[PDB]
């Protein structure tokens, strides 16, 4: 197996030892192979055009020999496959025809000038007259009985080249962005872009990551979340912002979490979280049915191998759901609307259910996920968060304990996260910092914010759900994996 | 000073049981759609039958009858405050002594016209939805944004010009087959271009990961893999400082074409930048003004094809008066590469010799956009050698305005890359084959610079250093 590169780095050397590039440096490609097969498409059983002379290039997946005259191979370009048929009839060169095909062997990037022609087997072929090895492949492919597991995170182009489903995983991710980013700009939304690295780094409930900025003599925060400036760019007259971006975020890596995430979060003007709900509802809705022609998918936690489906349904409108009841119906207690207190943080931890520092807002987020979450399959809006956990939204016109946030959950995880914005200058901020703030912010806000809605969604955990992938590590080309 | 009295009031408001910041005022239309919709209305006419909620912030206040100047988006409109059509308890006098100028209120009205022209409406009820507690104004500007987008409202169209010229490029690289990919951000030993990059820690690896200073080996492993066309736009960290064409985070566009040479690149660059300024300006030739405060000199920056193609060699060579050495990789070189007399003037080797001769001699001559082409080896690494002249790549720049906007060559296709360099996973993905193909990239701040007319890199962003 070494050995086998180990002796085409012998002839490749030894081709460059005596003169000869094994690495040319220019190609002319005549046609797309795409284009080749919608074009020639009339051609007829055992046809060869030998008056046109087209040039193609690709690499080669798999060499067929006939023993003799004929030699087959399988050329792979772009989505698209096309059968050069090497013929030695058709030959034209001063290497030998012998000689010359012991130097293409599967894996080899080739370009190839031929002729049009379909085989009397019917195969779309070109015949070509010369061959010009475009790239030798000094290593050995796998026989398609294999090429698994960490491989083929670490080393992602040869993943792509023996599985091509991950090629098509990753162009549904990209025509994904497209479309949102076609959808927030017909909305009126003006993309933007934020600075990714502050002072604070806010605003999210995260670890975040330190860096050292040497010309100012100080260390800066990558950021965890483009909020506060978002905001601060819709108190200066722009009402619809808009931003696709990476955050980054300290949290260990998992399945459903890695470091450096792509998050797109906007925000909208003179509207409330129940605006939000009406327009989730709509997009999710529209995005499911234009890439699946249908608006129920299955996902499959195990890993599309007999596992237990989930039959996932964003037909609108989506099931409400609120902390409170749920939690109280679940628990089976009366809980009570503001718990600021000690004698309160006795009651939730009194509580504990086995679930599990210990703080009323810690440990409602684990009674959350422990009890409500995993009953989500279907996409579940999850409404009235408590203000020590969600300090950024406004509170609510009713509840004096709950704020208007809302998270949107999709297969027991959290792919959304949207409030009405925090427009009071009085704003009262988490005492412990533990784990989880901005001067000129709250400054800003006292200039004035109109009255708004703030939304975000992981994008890679959204492309998770509608790949069926299990693991986040899927989804992104070169993850963090190590 | 005045904060303290708004405060005051705001809060005494508070504490007798009103919301000051109410939660949804429904905007029946925005205030564009408002004029485009009304103008074609006739003059001196009031239409009683249409109720209209529109809602924006309060540039001025002038004081029967009161105006307020409401800008709402990129529009002004005039909102007619009548005391004869207040439907309210308070009766037009101790209402508009609440909302002051910069307060963000909301207007249910109807649509006029006065016989002077001027489109307004009139309110029958005003909600004020958020106050403004500072005082409004009759190089900061850059540390609040928020204020200088309040005051000085036409600065949004030259971001708004950098999203639709970024989109522009989106359109046109997904015209010819290309795919948007991201790769990752933080590497343990960032490739790229020559910069510092920054030093991070990531907890759960427990280990020390670089910033990405460029997406270029992440791309070309994409472009091994079976993608024929990769492009990426996104941010990019660089450690060098700030200036004025200059800032650590700044954004980067790149694409990778397989089955192209540098010629082809040229041959696109043409063509692209030629088509967006067409596309954002009226004509390809458009002004340039290197100095923001005052106005001397002007440059004529020509953007129709095609543009200037120069060689290092050649035009250091005659710029300088001497002849080089070909192109030699020892110490030989150097010592004629110092030019201490010429006074061009860190660590000086070849390469950052000859970068800063042509930062000095070469470079300011390039006012309409120019090819520099064929630099040597030594400072490109990762460019295909020249497959004509020894010892020189297939690298090329482009200047517009003396400065580098984009940098593309035809990539090393040889897993034997001599990258020593004096003062892994990727060519292992070499050997499995790249084919012949040509990057690009290009700085998104700069072109911005350039189309928007500001000697400032922090006049293009929102929140600079
Ligand atoms: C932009 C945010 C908004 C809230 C939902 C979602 C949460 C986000 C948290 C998060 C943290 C982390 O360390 C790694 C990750 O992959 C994620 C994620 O995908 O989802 O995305
Ligand atoms: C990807 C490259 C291609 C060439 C143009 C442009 C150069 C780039 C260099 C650069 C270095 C730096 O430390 C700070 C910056 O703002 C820039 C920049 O904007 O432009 O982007
Ligand atoms: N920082 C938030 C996402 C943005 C929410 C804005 N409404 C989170 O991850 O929890
Ligand atoms: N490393 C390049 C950017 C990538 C160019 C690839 N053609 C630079 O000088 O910034």
């Amino acid at each position: 197996p070494q050995e086998y590169f180990k002796l085409r780095t012998a002839l490749i050397n030894e081709r460059r030892s005596k003169g000869i590039n094994p690495y040319p440096h220019k190609f002319h490609v005549s046609i797309s192979l795409a284009d080749f097969i919608a074009k020639y498409n009339s051609l007829e059983k055992d046809v060869i055009l030998n008056d046109i002379v087209q040039s193609v290039a690709g690499r080669v997946f798999s060499k067929r020999e006939s023993g003799g005259k004929l030699i087959f191979y399988d050329l792979h370009g772009e989505g698209t496959r096309l059968q050069v048929l090497a013929n030695a009839r058709f030959h034209s060169g001063d290497e030998a025809f012998d000689n010359l095909h012991d130097r293409i062997k599967r894996g080899d990037i080739i370009g190839v000038n031929g002729y049009p022609a379909r085989s009397k087997s019917g195969e779309l072929s070109i015949i070509p007259y010369e061959i010009i090895q475009l790239t030798p492949c000094l290593h050995m492919l796998p026989h398609t009985h294999f090429g698994n597991q960490e491989t083929r995170y670490r080393m992602r182009y040869l993943d792509l080249i023996m599985n091509p489903d991950v090629k098509n995983r990753f162009v549904t991710r990209s025509r994904m962005i497209s479309f949102l980013r076609r959808y927030l700009d017909n909305l009126g939304f003006l993309e933007v872009e934020t600075p990714m690295m502050n002072l604070i780094a806010g605003g999210a409930t995260a670890k975040p990551f330190i860096t050292h900025h040497n010309d100012l003599d100080m260390d800066l925060y990558l950021r965890v979340a483009p909020e506060l400036y978002l905001k601060m760019l819709v108190v200066g007259g722009i009402d619809r912002v808009y931003e696709i971006g990476r955050v980054f975020r300290n949290e260990g890596i998992d399945q459903t979490h890695n470091p450096e995430f792509t998050s797109c979060e906007f925000y909208m003007a003179y509207a409330d979280y129940e605006d939000l709900m009406k327009i989730t509802e709509d997009m999710l809705a529209r995005m499911v049915y234009y890439m699946h022609g249908t608006y129920k998918i299955q996902y499959h936690p195990n890993g599309i191998v007999e596992n237990p489906v989930y039959e996932v349904d964003f037909t609108p409108p989506f099931r409400k759901v609120n902390i409170y009841d749920g939690l109280q119906e679940k628990l089976g207690i009366q809980f009570p609307p503001a718990d600021t207190l000690d004698t309160d943080e006795a009651n939730k931890f009194f509580d504990k259910l086995a679930v599990e520092p210990r703080t009323t807002a810690r440990l409602l987020d684990k009674l959350i996920g422990e009890f409500l979450e995993p009953t989500f399959i279907s996409p579940t809006f999850l409404t009235g968060h408590p203000q020590i956990m969600s300090p950024l939204a406004k509170w609510h016109r009713s509840i004096p304990g709950l704020t208007e946030r809302f998270e949107l959950f999709v297969v027991t995880k959290e792919i959304v996260n949207a409030y009405t914005e925090l427009n009071d200058p009085l704003t009262q901020r988490l005492r412990f910092d533990e784990q989880a703030i901005d001067e000129n912010y709250c400054t800003a806000l006292e200039y004035g914010l109109p009255p708004t809605a703030g939304w975000g969604m992981g994008i890679d955990r959204l492309a998770m759900i509608l790949t069926d992938s299990n693991n986040i590590k899927e989804v992104l080309f070169f993850p963090a994996m190590r």
